[PDB]
């Protein structure tokens, strides 16, 4: 019903298109990522005996996990979508709606634009790898780390990265519409 | 039925008590159970402590977390949202058959501002500020003279609680404008 609330009010891009990559994108997001992350760090591995490294060296390589931000992601871009819905609704129940309208639309650019720049500085890149060297204290010189299953969050990371690209196009496109139409 | 239930709660509230003081509690509803829930999964199974001594790791987790961030959360979002349905059936079972409407309305608005405030100011003088430490230094009995023990996910667990503390200052605010909002009309 939440889904086929928010069927009207929209324009032919964004009566789809935005929605079923929002769909695609919960789907992944629960059906199949939040089970390649489920042992992040129980099969960390280090090549050391000093107790308390694995703790440090996984903390200081993964500030926050994928999983996490995409989960904040979709909250975020989700609600003005949602908030502009049920301010029109209980009046329903011009120039107004269309001075929410572009700008319900323009922030679902800045959130989506914020949220990729924050992937390529902090895990620089979105490639995985598959050894880290650590030396944070307790750690004595320098530790090799083992991340687990490199190659399919890397895999995930690809596929929500492209994704997430597509969706700024078409808010781009339905935002220079709008700018014609004034 | 979550749309169901604060749908009813939507009726007589003024414009940012129907839209913005919901919305940011569904907001940290959404953040507590599909998020944050999970981070701190594994609190003590990854408590960490330098020693060989039996208990001692019981004792120095105990000490340092008497009672964990996600069921403080938990006890707040309870506590902040009795006052709601208390009017929502309330009024119900009086229209089952303004001053009383407008005494319960005001009245409610002002337990939910003395909760979040309580709750805030438990995690400042209890975990002592809201950034959380890689090392703590544990000394309590059966422990030996001094031992170190190493937190899980120090930095991820910052981060949630920096944006849930700033969400509740968000909604204090809100209140006291529909105080203040709701006051000078009279």
């Amino acid at each position: 019903t939440i889904l086929g609330g928010v069927n009207k009010h929209s324009t032919s891009i964004g009566k789809i298109w935005l929605t079923v990559l929002f769909i695609f994108r919960i789907m992944i997001l629960v059906v199949a990522a939040k089970e390649v992350w489920g042992d992040e760090q129980a099969d960390f591995v280090c090549n050391t005996l000093q107790p308390g490294c694995k703790n440090v060296c996984y903390d200081h390589y993964f500030p926050i996990s994928h999983i996490r931000l995409w989960a904040l992601q979709l909250i975020f871009v989700s609600t003005p979508a949602l908030l502009v819905a049920m301010h029109v609704a209980y009046r329903r129940h011009e120039g107004s709606l269309w001075w929410t309208y572009t700008s319900s639309i323009f922030f679902r650019v800045i959130f989506e634009a914020a949220f990729m720049y924050v992937f390529y500085v902090m895990y620089d890149g979105f490639s995985m790898q598959r050894l880290v060297k650590c030396n944070a204290w307790p750690c004595p010189n320098t530790v090799d780390c083992f991340v687990s299953r490199p190659t399919e969050k890397t895999v995930f990371t690809v596929f929500m990265i492209a994704v997430s690209g597509i969706c700024i196009l078409l808010n781009v496109t339905e935002l220079c519409y709008l700018l014609i139409r004034y």
